[PDB]
């Protein structure tokens, strides 16, 4: 209940205040970007299990899972993957991506399009194409679920998790969208986007649509 507050390391407070602000055309990047990151915590959870099959048993599915919250203006991008510690949110989110920041902004300085984001390791922080608030929200095998909350100024909050749906193991991304991109809780949208930016994808992307009976 009781937050604790960070300070971001300069650069990554920078790539995010040009990221937010910016007026590039292709903001649905965003979405390859945080499937590519889902993906890639699956596949590490896959790799550990290798030789320690028990970490599996936390969340025996592994699975990408979309749900479109559109009272809240929210998307949620949910895995089953290795998840984060409350010291990893705390280093990875808010310093260690410090350096990849700054190479990236000085390809943009230069003309990159924003989709290389990735390509520099840093293309978590392009969900401020479409947010102005995040919560990431992580269960590992090694902690308690923990909650990352940033809205891309300089600073950002972790709490412990008493107020959220238990995850066994793994990874939301819960996106506030900005006013403006509410078409990504639409249905129609979000299977485009995948279709055209994430065709291979070694697990299960499910989609949560809410529907009223009739
Ligand atoms: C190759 O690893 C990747 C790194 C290096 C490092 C941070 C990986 C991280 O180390 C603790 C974990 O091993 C890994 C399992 C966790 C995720 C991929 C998270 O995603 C989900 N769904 O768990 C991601 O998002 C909340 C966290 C940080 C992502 C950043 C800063 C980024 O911008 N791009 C990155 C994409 C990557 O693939 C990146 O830096």
């Amino acid at each position: 209940m009781a937050s604790e507050t960070f300070e971001f390391q300069a650069e990554i407070t920078q790539l995010m205040s040009l990221i937010i602000n910016t007026v590039y055309s292709n903001k649905e990047i965003f979405l390859r970007e945080l499937i590519s990151n889902a993906s890639d915590a699956l596949d590490k959870i896959r790799y550990k299990s290798l030789s320690d099959p028990k970490q599996l048993e936390t969340e025996p599915d592994l699975f990408i899972r979309i749900t479109p919250k559109p009272e809240q203006k929210v998307l949620e991008i949910r895995d089953s993957g290795i998840g984060m510690t409350k010291a990893e949110l705390i280093n990875n989110l808010g310093t260690i991506a410090a350096a990849g920041t700054k190479a990236f902004m000085e390809a943009l300085s230069a003309g990159a399009d924003v989709s290389m984001i990735g390509q520099f390791g840093v293309g978590f922080y392009s969900l401020f194409l479409v947010a102005d608030r995040v919560q990431v929200i992580s269960k590992s095998n090694d902690d308690e679920q923990y909650i990352w909350e940033s809205n891309a100024g300089g600073s950002f909050t972790v709490t412990l998790d008493e107020v959220n749906e238990r995850i066994g193991r793994g990874t939301i991304l819960r996106l506030f969208l900005k006013d403006d991109q509410l078409e990504y809780l639409e249905e129609k949208r979000i299977k485009e986007v995948i279709k055209r930016h994430s065709e291979f994808v070694a697990y299960p992307i499910q989609l949560v649509v809410t529907k009223e009976v009739e």
